[PDB]
DNA sequence: TTTTTTTTTTCGTCGCCCACGCTTT
DNA sequence: GGGCGACGTAGGCTGACTC
DNA sequence: GAGTCAGCCTATTCTTTTTT
């Protein structure tokens, strides 16, 4: 929510935090956040310049040893994003949280697209009904981005049309490279406007393709391991959710467990870099099944919710 | 799409283009949806000349944010292919659409290369009676195309007779590989004519056999997914209706069912999210199949039902 | 139908050719025909002898896009044996074409060798008459192969006798492993004389009796999704017209399923289905085929083969 | 003239089988 | 009705025999 | 009395459920 426009100021010009801009830096909370070695790389950047830069942007972030006292009052304002359905909002006690990545797996025929179909129409209502008044981002990747189905959410929830239509912003992620480089333009929108929601679905769609053969996974994840961060400096920067949907493997070996192995693909780094991970399943017909499987305060529980003709639901 | 010689400019010279042309790069739209590595992979090209392909094919391709309304409209002429039957048809709401990958799975003698014989008739009709008004590739693995059947539905419509049997290019995968070989040559083809299907008699047909499993699980699946990724590139670059068909393999055991041989597709869980729709072709009586909708992102679970007949997939 | 000696060039020595005699592939097509990964597992070839070994192939059997309207130039060539009937060649349009797996599976005493045995003696006829030209390649696995019925089919047609029994080539299965060891030396017989079918009759028999229990029902299916493959191989280049024999098992869901599964339901273009009727009469209703209408015939089994 | 630091990372499902058993004036 | 077992368990070396 | 020829740990022990 700070340009950087109060950074171009204090014995610094304007010239060089230009730079920075297409460096990939547009807050003022971006380059606080960003080490000095990530913003000395950077062609223009003396070491004076450098540390010069940090140590103005940290007048103007909060970078100290606050209290439990104050941080429990900055949670008890946190907006919650609603889905559409009542036995899965209690399940997740709010909907999803904003300024926290909120992973979705499983298998396929699941609704892992038509809850990011929900989400990106119920995060446009008024907070005193639903999620935060604002826009989403739907960060497609695997082509099933249809806008025929946020016409028929915003039919039962009462928002009307292209109205609807027309604060979604959507990109298509065709390699690995601009699935990243897709987010340094979406943190250059969202602060020229007022997002709620940050959807990209199959985060982890363009690896198993990109990177292949076992002699590509040092290299693969620690390419997750950026995105998964430059995913987190959008989330605590304007704080806005980040549903990333996730896809399954099959462990193909010993049981070990008397059954279906699903196990998420990425390793230990979307799984350690992800704050809540719900885990859907297929039931009987249009019913599905979430269960949380991770998360930092929410107990292990089971849900019930449908794929009705407008999104998910009960 | 724009051939690769349509960038060679700013200081790209033809020997760039040439060497990018022997790669499988033979569109702009294939050099601007590929990632830097794999330029890097190619004879010549070095970290310099990556960065200025991949700065200047980005000027002729649209890769950026754009709203949900110019996506809605660039989505309402979206031209789907008739199936040949009316109840199929209704099931998917209009027929095959451009863009995407529609798998078919289903046991034996269901109906999957009849639904892509029919298929190949009429993608080559005017868009008034539902078509794609192209022609229709055909990249078969299991050597059942028999041209009698386009000669079939080529007499239930209309069409000539000796103008829909030219209008389907026909090829035949010998392997896991050239059949992946065979969707690389088809850009060559697709870039000069106008082409509106790419039906494959059997994806996972010749990964089967070609690969033992366990073993190689994870070396098929690896080889599945880079087809599965030409087959996205080649639909979302040449705006085509990539038909597909599948097998099945039964469950037997531990899927813990308990009616008769419940059967799943093969592909694992990698056939399974790249396919944008899946249907499920069973049979019924005599000459009355039934086909589900199993996975979709728009089109609501449902149950038609098709006939074979003599004159192709009908009702 | 291109004896591999022909690779010998280019970088091609001896010593390259002869290794791949060893490994089965002895024309070649059957190069063209064989994945990347399967040459580096063969000794000798390690990385770019393997890549130059299918590039020169490539470039000598033709494997490319091509209209299909030149495609129907060459099923208008297709040599369709006659099964020596009249009403299972209305049935089927011309009895069995020639590259395709045909399967034929039924019941005990059904018939589904004395039709073995009468396309092993009206596939030596003149195309004229309706049969193909050549030999054909009887590969038994049961042991039932008495050649006093392909003689007796050959005193109906007017092929003289010993000359008839002269062109049959015969094997027994005795393994699983020997069945499809025997495809690999039928591959050398039919690269220097002209072989018209390959009966491979009692196939999946050996597999119900040798591989047995749930444990096996994948090491089973491996090995037999492999000699079908083998068996669409030589349907390929030679144009030889495979049939194969199923048996059936018995549904106790609540009934006569072939055995193979969806391994042997799905690599087969045409499948027939024999059926007892009255007396000497059988049905043979067309279980699968990717042109043919699904409908039934009637046919005989009479002193001489297949009749009416 | 010299004087050795420093681990990283998961991925991939497959294959159907086997018939039984008379009983009622 | 009731049935399960399958890498990529390598490699260096203890059991065990083999001369 | 070392040569092949071998059979297994250097490490343990989670999933977690559908499909008719
Ligand atoms: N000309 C025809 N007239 C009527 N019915 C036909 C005709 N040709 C084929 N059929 C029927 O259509 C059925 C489906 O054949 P096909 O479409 O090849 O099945 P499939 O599921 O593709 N088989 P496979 O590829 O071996 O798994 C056949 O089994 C026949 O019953
Ligand atoms: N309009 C609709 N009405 C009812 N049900 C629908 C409708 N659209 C979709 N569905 C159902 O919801 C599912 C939507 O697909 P979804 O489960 O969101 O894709 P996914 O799980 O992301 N699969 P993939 O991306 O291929 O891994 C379908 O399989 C249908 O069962
Ligand atoms: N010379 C003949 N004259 C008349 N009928 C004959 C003659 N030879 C055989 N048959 C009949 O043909 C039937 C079928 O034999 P065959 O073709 O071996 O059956 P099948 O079902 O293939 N046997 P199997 O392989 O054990 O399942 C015999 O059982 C006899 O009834
Ligand atoms: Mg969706
Ligand atoms: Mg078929
Ligand atoms: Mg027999």
């Amino acid at each position: 929510p700070q340009p950087i426009s109060r950074l171009e100021q204090c014995g610094i010009n304007a010239n060089d935090v230009k730079k920075l801009e297409e460096a990939g830096y547009h807050t003022v909370e971006a380059v606080a956040y960003a080490p000095k070695k990530e913003l000395i790389n950077i062609k223009g950047i003396s070491e004076a310049k450098a540390d010069k830069i940090l140590t103005e942007a940290a007048k103007l972030v909060p970078m100290g040893f606050t209290t439990a006292t104050e941080f429990h009052q900055r949670r008890s304002e946190i907006i919650q994003i609603t889905t559409g359905s009542k036995e899965l909002d209690k399940l997740l006690q709010g909907g999803i949280e904003t300024g926290s990545i909120t992973e979705m797996f499983g298998e396929f025929r699941t609704g892992k697209t038509q809850i990011c179909h929900t989400l990106a129409v119920t995060c446009q209502l008024p907070i005193d009904r639903g999620g935060g008044e604002g826009k989403a981002m739907y960060i497609d990747t695997e082509g099933t981005f249809r806008p025929e189905r946020l016409l028929a959410v915003a039919e039962r929830y009462g928002l009307s049309g292209s109205d609807v239509l027309d604060n979604v912003a959507y990109a298509r992620g065709f390699n690995t490279d601009h699935q990243t480089q897709l987010l340094y333009q979406a943190e250059d929108m969202m602060v020229e406007s007022r997002y709620a929601l940050l959807i990209v679905d199959s985060a982890t769609a363009l690896y198993r393709t990109d990177y292949s053969g076992r002699g590509e996974l040092s290299a693969r994840q620690m390419h997750l391991a950026r995105f998964l961060r430059m995913l987190l400096r959008l989330a605590d920067e304007f704080g806005v959710a980040v549903v990333i949907t996730n896809q399954v493997v099959a462990q193909v070996d010993g049981a070990a467990m008397f059954a279906d192995p699903k196990k998420p693909i990425g390793g230990n780094i979307i799984a350690h870099a992800s704050t809540t991970r719900l885990y859907l399943r297929k039931g009987r017909g249009e019913t599905r099944i979430c269960k949380i499987y991770d998360s930092p305060c929410l107990p292990e529980a089971e849900a019930m919710f449908a794929i009705n003709a407008d999104g998910v639901g009960d």
